[PDB]
């Protein structure tokens, strides 16, 4: 009679997670997925969906925080909470204070995807690809403009980005930051970039097209997997700069008229088992927020310096603040001013 229902992202979870869990506690899970945030966001401002548990993004439930969609969670049915990384729950925090409706599962990053011998071939083994001068210097964009350069079409994490390279505020409140000196770095660079686009570029650095990009790391691995099936010889790497980058976090979370409460609970501290989330992050090849569980990661995942980065570069590591309206007008008319070039 015991009944779990959960909605997550298709292959967003190891093999066997649910069948242990099944084994393990006796209940059964109805696993559902989906393959676009739209249809779970709509589903969720819809209500009455009959999960009990899903995985929306962090920046949703932040936009949801009033309209009582979610159930605050309850801290002391959740003893292993302790696991997690307390620097990405303080990150994760800007979306939802005091970490109250979500638990962090799984994050990503906004960095650097390259071709790895083209970049050495027109920089020399001493290029800086752990670093955002290797795309946000003009001098070095003006050496990778001939074998493609791509930004994303996305104003808001790329101003945040150009804001923490100049040293300021990755979110500042001042409409003088985004339309004076990020502005002008961003116009300083447009003659040597090809194109802005946010999915074009996986199948560009897939096949060569183009050698340097900012990327979602999901999509630069996926563009790098590509290319290894293709046996192409295309050698596609993503870097996370040691100046910091933007991360974004899959949560967790419980709908408010959840009816198997107790369940979800029991799967929330499943989760939070060390070597659970490990063998999750093991087969997704994301990197979780349960700092006890890092040990357990394979050394394919955990050595990895685009998935799992130091501890200088997780120090500098940022989320994208909700701005104010005045904001996001400067912040877009900005954009399309540096778009036109
Ligand atoms: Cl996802
Ligand atoms: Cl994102």
């Amino acid at each position: 009679q015991k009944t779990l229902h959960i909605y997550n992202w298709s292959d967003y979870i190891a093999p066997d997670t649910v069948a242990n869990f099944e084994k393990e506690t006796g209940i059964k899970v109805v696993y559902d997925v989906f393959d676009s945030n739209e249809v779970l966001e709509g589903k969720l401002m819809a209500g009455s969906t009959g999960f009990d548990l899903v995985v929306p993004s962090a920046s949703f439930l932040e936009r949801q925080l009033t309209a009582g969609v979610f159930q605050p969670l309850d801290k002391s049915k959740l003893p292993e909470w302790k696991n997690l990384d307390p620097e990405l729950l303080k990150l994760v925090a800007k979306h939802d204070p005091d970490n109250k409706f979500a638990m962090p599962y799984m994050w990503a990053t906004t960095g650097i995807g390259y071709n790895v011998d083209k970049v050495k071939a027109v920089l020399g083994e001493n290029a800086p690809v752990d670093s955002w001068d290797l795309i946000l210097k003009p001098e070095n964009l003006e050496k990778l403009k001939s074998c493609g350069v791509s930004f994303l079409d996305a104003p808001e994490e790329v101003f945040a980005t150009v804001l923490n390279y100049l040293g300021k505020d990755p979110n500042s409140t001042k409409a003088d930051d985004y339309t004076g000196p990020a502005t002008d770095l961003l116009l300083k660079l447009r003659p040597n970039i090809r194109y802005f686009h946010s999915s074009q570029y996986i199948n560009d650095l897939a096949n060569g097209d183009i050698c340097v990009a900012i990327g979602w790391a999901g999509d630069v691995w996926q563009a790098s997997n590509r290319a290894k099936e293709a046996k192409n010889g295309v050698n596609v790497s993503f870097s996370i700069p040691k100046e910091g980058a933007m991360a974004f976090f899959d949560v967790f979370a419980m709908p408010a008229d959840a009816k198997n409460k107790d369940e979800a609970y029991q799967f929330l501290n499943y989760l939070l088992r060390p070597d659970v989330v490990a063998h999750i992050s093991d087969h997704v090849f994301y990197a979780n927020a349960n700092k006890a569980a890092t040990p357990l990661v394979s050394a394919e995942v955990r050595e990895n310096p685009g998935i799992y980065p130091p501890a200088d570069v997780r120090a500098k590591l940022f989320t994208l603040k909700v701005q104010d309206p005045k904001i996001d007008r400067v912040r877009t008319r900005a954009w399309t001013k540096v778009k036109s070039g």
